């Protein structure tokens, strides 16, 4: 299947923000291969055969401020 690259400017200028953010993608395990967040560009990668639609709206189920998202 492919491995699908995702990233999204997230606001996680609050403390907490960016392991929230981590939790919700521990748990679509195993059909996530890695993850990067950035806290110097407010950035969230996502490495994962599910779909964009899917890890948007449990990234945005968050309460965590989803300003924008590619699919790189």
């Amino acid at each position: 299947a492919e491995i699908k690259h995702y990233q999204f400017n997230v606001v996680m200028t609050c403390s907490g923000c960016s392991g929230a953010v981590n939790k919700v993608l521990t748990k679509l395990e195993p059909d996530v291969s890695k993850i990067d967040i950035s806290l110097e560009k407010q950035l969230v990668d996502v490495y994962t055969t599910l779909p964009y639609d899917f890890i948007l709206e449990k990234i945005k189920k968050t309460g965590k401020e989803v300003r924008s998202g590619k699919q790189l």
